[PDB]
């Protein structure tokens, strides 16, 4: 078969991230089997549906994906699970959902970024509150020595108190 | 976060698939978590630890991933799924175990062979058999125009009135 330097991704499941991505549940619907419903972008970074939905806050692609086998620990190429690109791109009820349906609020991504030190960095305070109430933990250094705490917005006392 | 170029696996999770190719069974049940049950190889062509132990017929590895949330339906850089490494390496229990857990059998490559394709050319009988048993299809054409039909030994009557 194919083993070797080939790499790529069937049209089947080409379709299905770009339906994610832009929030088309009918075709979600449609193409979302056991086999595809965790495939791979193969030419970009490995994002899975969820990245794309978690990602482009498609709530309701979200849940129908968490309802039919999405898998919340899916990890791109650089470490980053659905949970980061909610939290990075600042979509409330998807980091809801996706906690809910246990994430793990304590993963890092290969430069030890976590999702709080994401939503501490964007600024995201019922982000960071859910988070925190969830387990994160404040204090995780990521690869520049740098705790959540440390990212945020210069001088910003409410998030600052909210993470003490 | 990472976002961007970078690329990599955590040493954790080289070394949970490392332990998979190698049969390391304590090691496999010491990193197995639900966060890294499915890591993908990044420096390599994102296997997963189950590609791993079925590949190099690991089959209480396979037995212990399959039983802790390892996905068969994941797939390679190259479209291959744990069932097609089985395949094309002869391994029957591991194909046996993979099947029981829920294994598609018409799935396809980037090449469109599928797991018959593997084993008719490999010429493993009893694979075969145990495929044809859960539903393959020796009338399946992958990118050439060839049936694992037209892949089987050239005249080996047993083998094609079993795909028959």
């Amino acid at each position: 078969g194919a083993m070797g330097i080939s790499l790529g991704n069937s049209e089947a499941d080409r379709q299905l991230l770009e339906a994610a991505k832009a929030g088309d549940v009918e075709t979600v619907k449609k193409l979302c089997t056991v086999q595809s419903v965790n495939c791979r972008d193969i030419e970009g970074r490995q994002s899975t549906p969820l990245h794309f939905a978690a990602g482009y806050n498609r709530v309701s692609v979200v849940e129908y994906l968490l309802q039919h086998g999405a898998d919340v620990h899916a990890k791109d190429k650089g470490g980053l699970v659905p949970l980061h690109n909610a939290c990075s791109y600042g979509h409330y009820e998807v980091a809801e959902l996706l906690v809910k349906h246990g994430a793990v609020v304590n993963v890092a991504d290969l430069w030890k970024f976590t999702p709080l030190h994401e939503a501490a960095a964007k600024g995201k305070y019922e982000i960071c509150k859910l988070l925190l109430q969830h387990g994160a933990d404040p204090t995780k250094k990521n690869r520049d020595g740098n705790t959540p705490l440390d990212l945020v917005k210069d001088g910003d006392t409410d998030i600052q108190d909210l993470l003490r």
